[PDB]
């Protein structure tokens, strides 16, 4: 991994020791990025709803994950399942049960630093994974991207600054998450998010992440080229909000 400190250094060290799983996957990969493009062509707002019990940027929510996933299956373009344990209270077992229960694309979101976490995602039923440029070196990014693609997955490459974006383009990313939240400091800066979005080629599928709460923001960002929107805590607290954001 890259040189880090504080909680990111910790979570990376923890992730290096994440025990791998032995599970058999049940269904072919279904592409999240391709379904987003299809929603775009159908003029349907594409929201990726996140399931997460806890995070550094919110209070814990304890709700039925299957109920949540089945509700969101009617409206969301895909689901993101947090599986990091210490800071997000995630679990691989929640990923597996949700993936066994719904038929929309599933992104496994964690701090992926080793190949066996990609094996884990595949074996638990996820259709893709996130890779985070802030924590991975160029070499790790290219290797883990190639490995995920060898399973048929197209990872979401997560960026937060111009240097991160340059690397995502350097490694040939086709699917980029532009987060307004700096994972190290938790600062939300949407001016910077919009700047990075404006510098991404048209043929990359772009997901705006963090700080999305109003239909009007979705409309503005769509006009700026954003293809989909990742929304977590607001929907953990009030799942029905997704209905307003799509209409």
């Amino acid at each position: 991994p890259r040189y880090l400190k504080g909680w990111l250094e910790d979570v990376v060290q923890l992730s290096l020791r994440r025990p791998s799983v032995r599970a058999s996957r049940q269904r072919p990969i279904i592409s999240l990025n391709e379904r987003i493009l299809e929603f775009n062509k159908r003029n349907i707002t594409a929201i990726i709803a996140e399931y997460k019990r806890k995070s550094p940027s919110g209070l814990d929510v304890e709700r039925d994950p299957i109920e949540y996933a089945k509700f969101m299956e009617r409206y969301a373009v895909g689901l993101s399942i947090l599986t990091e344990e210490k800071y997000f209270n995630g679990s691989y077992e929640t990923l597996r049960k949700i993936a066994s229960s719904v038929s929309i694309p599933i992104l496994m979101a964690d701090f992926i630093v080793k190949e066996s976490q990609i094996d884990d995602a595949y074996n638990l039923g996820a259709d893709t994974v996130a890779l985070i440029v802030k924590i991975l070196t160029e070499r790790e990014l290219e290797s883990l991207l190639e490995y995920a693609r060898s399973y048929g997955m197209e990872p979401l490459i997560e960026i937060n600054d111009e240097n991160d974006l340059d690397i995502a383009l350097r490694i040939g990313a086709r699917f980029i998450g532009i987060t307004s939240r700096d994972e190290e400091t938790l600062e939300i800066n949407k001016e910077n998010q919009r700047k990075l979005i404006s510098m991404i080629p048209s043929n990359v599928v772009k997901v705006a992440e963090s700080g999305i709460s109003e239909r009007n923001e979705i409309e503005e960002l769509r006009k700026l080229g954003v293809n989909a929107f990742l929304i977590g805590s607001s929907l953990m607290r009030n799942p029905e909000k997704i209905k307003e954001l799509i209409e």
